């Protein structure tokens, strides 16, 4: 119902929350509009109106893909508010894809990863060569996924080489005590389904939860609750917050970069 709400809240804690979201959209409009034709924007995955993706190119012949999935505990936000944030691997080499998918409540979690599946598949015909997932928050969960066999193509999956969720929701359960719940609509079998500590079955991927040092205590519940799972690396990332965590993505020298791109 609601006894978990102030536990998952992230804004109420993090000082200029409110800045945030307007600034991610104004640095993600910047990054496009400087890339010109190196950016092929709203590809679709789909026939609705949010089975879109945008793929960013480097310079020369791409390395491989990396798909990098946006949160928002999905029911907000879109692929638009994060392009600035392909910075780091594109001066790497690698071709970057970001996709939107519909939003609870008019679809639910399962069908998000069903999405998700879909945009990976799309994104890795058009690039060749490994291909590396990074996900935050709700997307470090749809991330997660995307290692079901069952979820995603054997021959996507054979390629995937790292996997970082970059503080991931991994244990669906305690969100039935949400009132996002209201939108979720899950049950608890459903939760279950949903999550990535759940899931016995992994295509072979060095999975690194990433997460920030400063978070709140439910994130970093979460995170360890994943590395404990599937016995995945685990880093701290010292003083950040759910929302600067990502920050780093924007940076070649970073070392977030680093083990998405290892
Ligand atoms: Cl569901």
């Amino acid at each position: 119902g609601m006894e978990l709400d102030d536990a998952y809240a992230n804004g109420a804690y993090i000082e200029g929350a409110a800045d945030y979201p307007p600034r991610w959209a104004a640095s993600a409009e910047d990054f496009r509009n400087s890339l010109q034709d190196r950016a092929r924007l709203n590809l679709s995955y789909g026939e609705g109106d949010r089975h879109k993706f945008d793929l960013f190119l480097p310079e020369g012949t791409p390395v491989g893909l990396f798909v990098f999935v946006h949160g928002g505990y999905w029911m907000a936000f879109d692929k638009s508010s994060w392009s600035h944030l392909a910075v780091g691997a594109l001066s790497k080499g690698w071709a970057v894809a970001m996709p939107s998918y519909e939003l609870c409540p008019e679809v639910r979690i399962s069908e998000i990863t069903q999405q998700i599946s879909q945009a990976v598949t799309a994104a890795a015909k058009e690039i060749d060569g490994p291909i590396v997932l990074a996900g935050h928050s709700a997307g470090g969960h749809l991330v997660a996924r995307m290692l079901d066999p069952e979820v995603l193509p054997e021959a996507v999956g054979a390629r995937i080489r790292n996997v970082v969720p970059i503080s991931p929701l991994s244990d669906l359960r305690p969100l039935l005590r949400t009132s996002m719940n209201e939108k979720f609509k899950m049950d608890a079998d459903a939760a279950i389904a949903e999550s990535p500590v759940e899931m016995q079955n992994r295509y072979d991927a060095k999975v690194t939860v990433w997460v920030g040092g400063a978070e709140r205590p439910a994130f970093l519940d979460q995170a360890i609750w994943l590395v404990e799972a599937w016995d995945a690396d685990h880093v701290i990332a010292f003083e950040k917050h759910h929302f600067n965590v990502i920050e780093p993505l924007a940076d070649p020298e970073s070392d977030l970069v680093a083990v998405i791109t290892a």
